[PDB]
């Protein structure tokens, strides 16, 4: 069997993209953001801390006749930009545009972070890493893509972000009218429960292009792009009078300057970033200064290709039992 369901940004900026999902039985529609560098599914409920909700549509387990408590579980996560939510866990019916999958564990939030409480669009994260990273204690739970994966045509999704209009993600088919020319594939390591893979290179504009091993992650729930230091500022060294601002947090540069176009490397095929994906607007309302979508990942450990990249592309996320990563032009 296979799954499709629309994913629309958030915001004017594409900060971040959701998903609905229906739970339990009958269906409660909650939209999801859905993450591919996380492995838990937690929603915003009634058991959640009332001060701590503020829009959000809830899971009720007590209004579902499918929902059943799993004794003991408890959950905990904590995610790179400080965002942290904890708390009980159910098994339910969870169902993404047609795709069903019954059992699977519902993460019923009892404390959220404040970055998640002012963000009343998100009713909570569909995670879709690898089930290693899962947080369930004392028992390990499996994403929605691993329980699925049996039933699935093939076992893949891919995930085709708009750039300010809505996507598509698909569950268990590859869309051949959904992309240009080939699917290059590229090998992943799971040693750290990450879709991680190796770029080949980089180039700035209509420079030339460098030969270079960039090992990073493919991270739906990561808003901008994350590469070494080196690299990024390459980058913004083409653009007249950006800079570092430490106030700000990353590099700025005036609005009113054009954007050079960014390119990454995937074995021997390119994907190009046009330079309006790299615009994330004014750092304050009316201000003059913009800030960029590729910043550096000194301070994280590891480089991202988040939205940014992800959404010049069309993404085959392939969990075969040897994974890959495919990606096409579109
Ligand atoms: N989108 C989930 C996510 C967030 C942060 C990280 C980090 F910071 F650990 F790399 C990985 C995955
Ligand atoms: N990378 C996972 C993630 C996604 C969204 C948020 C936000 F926007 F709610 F803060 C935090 C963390």
């Amino acid at each position: 069997s296979t799954g499709s369901a629309t994913t629309t940004p958030i915001d004017s900026l594409d900060d971040a993209y959701i998903t609905p999902v229906q739970i339990g039985t009958p269906a409660q529609t909650l939209n999801l953001d859905f993450d591919t560098g996380s492995s838990d599914l937690w929603v915003f409920s009634s058991e959640t801390t009332a001060s701590e909700v503020d829009g959000q549509t809830i899971y009720t387990p007590s209004k579902s006749t499918t929902a059943k408590l799993l004794s003991g579980a408890t959950w905990s996560i904590s995610y790179g930009d400080g965002s942290s939510s904890s708390g009980d866990v159910y098994t339910d019916t969870v169902s993404v545009g047609g795709l069903t999958v019954t059992g699977q564990a519902v993460e019923s939030a009892k404390k959220v972070s404040s970055s998640f409480t002012e963000d009343s669009t998100i009713d909570g994260l569909l995670g879709l890493a690898f089930s290693t990273l899962n947080t369930v204690s004392p028992t390990q739970q499996k994403t929605f893509f691993d329980n699925a994966k049996a039933s699935l045509d093939s076992p893949v999704f891919t995930a085709d972000l708009g750039y300010h209009a809505p996507g598509t993600y698909n569950f268990g088919f590859i869309d051949t009218t959904a992309y240009t020319g080939s699917i290059t594939y590229t090998a992943v390591s799971t040693k750290q429960g990450f879709w991680e893979w190796t770029s080949t290179g980089y180039a700035v504009g209509s420079g030339t292009f460098k030969s270079t091993s960039i090992d990073g992650i493919a991270d739906t729930g990561t808003t901008l792009l994350y590469l070494p230091a080196t690299v990024v500022s390459a980058y913004w060294a083409q653009v007249s009078g950006a800079k570092s601002s430490s106030s700000v947090g990353g590099y700025v540069f005036p609005c009113s300057a054009t954007l050079p176009s960014f390119t990454f490397g995937v074995g021997s095929a390119r994907i190009v970033i046009p330079g309006d994906y790299i615009d994330f607007g004014p750092i304050s309302t009316g201000s003059s200064s913009c800030f960029g979508g590729i910043q550096s990942s000194a301070g994280i450990g590891i480089n991202i290709f988040g939205d940014v990249a992800l959404k010049a592309a069309f993404v085959v996320f392939n969990g075969a039992t040897t994974p890959t990563l495919g990606f096409a032009s579109k």
